[PDB]
């Protein structure tokens, strides 16, 4: 099982985490599944999830306007930036957060959240204890070797998503707004979604931290007449120049579904 992996994160020059679930048989596949990794943008999927989670007990928390100065804005913020003479909802927010990885967009719902605190507590409410975010944009990145904060594992990511996008955790709209946000994902084209059948229905939320070959996808896909799977593919690597590989998440996307 874990012999493809290995030669995979030799070929990458790094360390590749994998954890797969399928939700009908429980088979698993884990390689690296326990060890930390950093989040990079792939904690926003959990951001809008958290918000909708708030928006069970505030109601109008979604379609409350946020009206941002220009300080507000950081790099990479194509939707943020747009509505700059307008505002955003928070439902516009999210939907900003999760599929173009909206950076202002992220950091005005930590905000809302009251940081990266308030989306760890989050986690927590739903039984994550792996899970931290502990900075902002665009500091959370850094991906530096030993570096806990803003981590996660593939197995914690998993069934974080699990929980989130099938189990309880979310009231059923919330549930399956927080799925058609995760389908309508922009970024993830070449990562898990390359390794499905294009039949398949997928959602995902990416990761590139841009240093230290550290980029990660994590995924829910249903195949046809199918128990839904589960997964996520977080990568990384000891020299901060080295460079990330979609090829590399989705070669390991293939394995862990050709595997289950
Ligand atoms: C999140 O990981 C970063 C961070 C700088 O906020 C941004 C950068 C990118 S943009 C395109 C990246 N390539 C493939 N997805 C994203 C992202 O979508 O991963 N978030």
């Amino acid at each position: 099982v874990a012999e493809p992996f290995a030669k995979l994160e030799q070929d990458f020059g790094g360390s590749i985490g994998v954890y797969a679930m399928d939700t009908g048989s429980g088979a698993t596949v884990s390689y690296r599944a326990e060890e930390r990794f950093p989040l990079c943008s792939s904690y926003k999927g959990f951001l809008a999830a958290a918000v909708l989670a708030r928006s069970q007990q505030q109601a109008g928390l979604l379609d409350t306007p946020i009206r941002y100065g220009k300080n507000a804005l950081v790099p990479w913020s194509p939707i943020s930036e747009k509505y700059l003479t307008t505002g955003m909802t928070v439902a516009e927010l999210s939907a900003a957060a999760v599929q173009y990885s909206d950076n202002a967009a992220a950091n005005l719902l930590l905000k809302e959240l009251g940081g990266p605190a308030g989306l760890t507590a989050f986690m927590r409410s739903i039984g994550d204890t792996t899970f931290r975010l502990d900075r902002w944009e665009l500091e959370l990145n850094s991906a530096i070797p030993g570096d806990a904060r803003d981590t996660s594992s593939p197995r914690a990511v998993t069934e974080s998503l699990q929980k989130l996008t099938l189990g309880s955790a979310l009231a059923a709209p919330q549930r399956q707004q927080f799925v058609d946000w995760l389908k309508g994902n922009t970024t993830g084209n070449h990562r898990i979604r390359a390794a499905v059948p294009a039949d398949w229905a997928v959602g995902d939320k990416t990761g590139t931290c841009g240093v230290y070959g550290t980029a990660n996808d994590y995924a829910v896909v249903w195949p046809t007449g199918r128990a839904p799977i589960v997964l996520a593919v977080y990568t990384r690597a000891p020299n901060k120049d080295d460079k990330h590989s979609e090829a590399v998440i989705a070669a390991a996307a293939r394995l862990a579904l050709e595997g289950l």
